[PDB]
């Protein structure tokens, strides 16, 4: 279920910072070249929902949590 | 307008060429690290979805093209 | 990209959360007929709890430790 | 870009799902800091009921019409 | 979520701008080829509609009803 | 991310899709009440242009070269 909350645990914990420091360096690198406006900021904002789905495919990964919290 | 067309130059080439290879390397990082399954692929679009906006916000920036046409 | 893990506190805000909105699409999709608009109902609401979640995880107060990158 | 004329029934399955996720989205918000993650959850909320409603207008016997251009 | 029962002018403004978008959008779609991009500029094009159309809908005398 | 350098044939598409689009959206437009649903409209319909225009551009026989990164 979308609704399904994944308790990740330590390897899960070590996949997200990986993920989410290698988008770090390379967002910020990538926004240092862009002029300000509206585009850099819409950008950003897609860059967030983008990263909300790699961090769940690695908190949902088989051996990065230890138990699913469902509702219903 | 939204409709406008860049004619990007040699320095908006350059700075395209900068930001799309920066984040090919991140992507390819993070996808080496994400299972297969429907949230890497959503986070493949959505990542589409956003350089977009940071290819147009480069291609448009003052001194990285020459002309713009427009229409209508 | 903070990552926050949250505290008893939060868990229990994340779960009325989304419990609620379980119980209420539950009850919606049982009325739609299969196809793609159904479909696409589900990918948006999907996308909603994303950013519910992260409000209620980010609250103070709900969180033991942020991770910054 | 069908245009969905419902019918009694249409308006009642409509009626039916937008006042269940409206009274959720209530309770939701009502926990929720304010803030951009907030914000977005409603947004992205409004654009999941468009597909849902189309789905409910389009079922079949909740139509007086669909018009075509 | 309101709810707009348009009456026959809002109808009419409904039919002019879908079928001005339609008239573009064929145009368009026969110069594309078949493929991932063609398929997401349609979907694309759907989701702006519901957001052009419910603003003709809640234009004032448009409307004959909004149910809250 | 590839880049899609047009040439004259891949320009003339582009042409004919911005321009057809422009004059639609126009005369949408102009119909349209001020306001947050006519924004969103907009923003969604240059999310689409994106689409087209790159559908556009990387159809065979439409560019000079194909940058890879
Ligand atoms: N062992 C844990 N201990 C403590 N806290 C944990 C653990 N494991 C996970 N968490 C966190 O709780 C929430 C889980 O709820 P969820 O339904 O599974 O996640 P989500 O839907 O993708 O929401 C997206 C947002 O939630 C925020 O906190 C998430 C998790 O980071 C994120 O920062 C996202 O920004
Ligand atoms: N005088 C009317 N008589 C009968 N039916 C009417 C009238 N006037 C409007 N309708 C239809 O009611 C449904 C609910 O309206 P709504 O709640 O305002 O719509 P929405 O949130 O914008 O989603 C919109 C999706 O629903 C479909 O049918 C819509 C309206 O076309 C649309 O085709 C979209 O696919």
């Amino acid at each position: 279920s979308m609704f399904d909350t994944h308790l990740v645990n330590q390897q899960g914990l070590d996949d997200i910072k990986l993920i989410k420091s290698t988008m770090q360096k390379a967002a910020n690198e990538i926004l240092d070249k862009l002029p300000e406006g509206r585009e850099k900021s819409v950008f950003k904002t897609k860059l967030e929902e983008a990263m909300f789905f790699a961090t769940k495919a690695a908190a949902s990964k088989s051996g990065n949590y230890d138990k699913i919290i469902k509702y219903g």
